[PDB]
């Protein structure tokens, strides 16, 4: 033993869907009401995870990026990633797919540790079932969590479910 395991955590989905909100909440305990798009930031924080001591390392991707190689880099090293989309908003609930899609071309596998994650669920304005978001995740054979960065609902949930599965995925 030499220290701690470290598992690498990518958050990646459409532009304002809450991808900082929910680490800053993770991190912090603090809710972001401002709108600041990122480029690209990185986190680290120590948790208990079914009685084992880890360190997360969690990268906040941008939502609105065309095609970059440095991209891909980055994304090369994440061992699983969290998908996110907002609740009122369909079109980023579309843009999964190619979430998905980037993710199995850039590590080169059908079978990477995933969660979706379906934020907002705070507000009224709901467009996307909790069916049809357990309908997707069951045909990609993933975790489906339902999260609000203000209230923080299901926030630690799923960063130790992606733990979870990376953990499954490794044994
Ligand atoms: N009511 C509510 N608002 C939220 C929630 N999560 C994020 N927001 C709001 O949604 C806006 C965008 O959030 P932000 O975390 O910056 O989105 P992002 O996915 O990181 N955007 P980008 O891809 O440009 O970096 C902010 O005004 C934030 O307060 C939530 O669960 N509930
Ligand atoms: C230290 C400077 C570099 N950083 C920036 C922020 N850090 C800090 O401690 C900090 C404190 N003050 C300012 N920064 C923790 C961060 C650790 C980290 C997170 C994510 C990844 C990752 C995940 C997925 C794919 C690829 C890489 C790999 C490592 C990190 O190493
Ligand atoms: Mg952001």
């Amino acid at each position: 033993f030499q220290g701690m395991t470290e598992y690498k955590l990518v958050v990646v989905g459409a532009g304002g869907v809450g991808k900082s909100a929910l680490t800053i909440q993770l991190i912090q305990n603090h809710f972001v009401d401002e709108y600041d798009p990122t480029i690209e930031d990185s986190y680290r924080k120590q948790v208990v995870i079914d009685g084992e001591t880890c360190l997360l390392d969690i990268l906040d991707t941008a939502g609105h990026e065309e095609y970059s190689a440095m991209r891909d880099q980055y994304m090369r090293t994440g061992e699983g990633f969290l998908c996110v989309f907002a609740i009122n908003n369909t079109k980023s609930f579309e843009d999964i797919h190619h979430y998905r899609e980037q993710i199995k071309r850039v590590k080169d596998s059908e079978d990477v540790p995933m969660v979706l994650v379906g934020n907002k669920c705070d507000l009224p304005s709901r467009t996307v079932d909790t069916k049809q978001a357990q309908d997707l995740a069951r045909s990609y054979g993933i975790p489906f969590i339902e999260t609000s960065a203000k209230t923080r609902q299901g926030v630690d949930d799923a960063f130790y479910t992606l733990v979870r599965e990376i953990r499954k995925h490794k044994e």
